[PDB]
């Protein structure tokens, strides 16, 4: 495997404003390439929160994503996400969870790299 830094904003459906989703991930993410494959690896804070997240590219094309990492004790969570070189953008939608506060709600948020996944070599 060989991997480079990316970073990253999670912004708010229909908007460019940054989104309370890009608060809750670690920055910078990572890309990696293993197998020939591309994923983009990130990490989820409070990941306990995280019900359900499911991952998009632009043309609406689902992007499997697996978890690399659980870590309890910090309630955090690395996952990848399948990518391809060029990937500006991804969609996300999430079910977030969070009982003790009456917290329970699905969004649709969009993941926006700074700069397009690159090709490695
Ligand atoms: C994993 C944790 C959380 C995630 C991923 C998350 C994500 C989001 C998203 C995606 C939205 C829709 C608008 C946007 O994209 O910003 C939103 C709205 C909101 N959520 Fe959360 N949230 C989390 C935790 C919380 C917590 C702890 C609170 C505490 C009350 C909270 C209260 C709110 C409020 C008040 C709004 C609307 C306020 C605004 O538009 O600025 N959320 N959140």
């Amino acid at each position: 495997a060989t991997s480079q830094p990316i970073n990253f904003q999670v912004q708010a459906d229909g908007s460019s404003e940054k989104s309370h989703m890009d608060d809750y991930m670690q920055h910078p993410g990572k890309v990696i390439k293993q197998n020939n494959k591309y994923y983009f690896q990130t990490v989820l804070n409070n990941a306990s929160f995280w019900k359900e997240y499911k991952f998009y590219n632009a043309n609406n094309q689902e992007l499997a994503t697996t978890v690399v990492n659980d870590n309890k004790k910090a309630d955090t969570r690395t996952i990848n996400v399948a990518v391809e070189p060029g990937y500006k953008s991804l969609t996300t939608k999430v079910h977030i969870v969070v009982p003790q506060i009456n917290y329970n709600h699905r969004y649709t948020t969009h993941l926006e790299f700074e700069k397009a996944i690159p090709t490695l070599a």
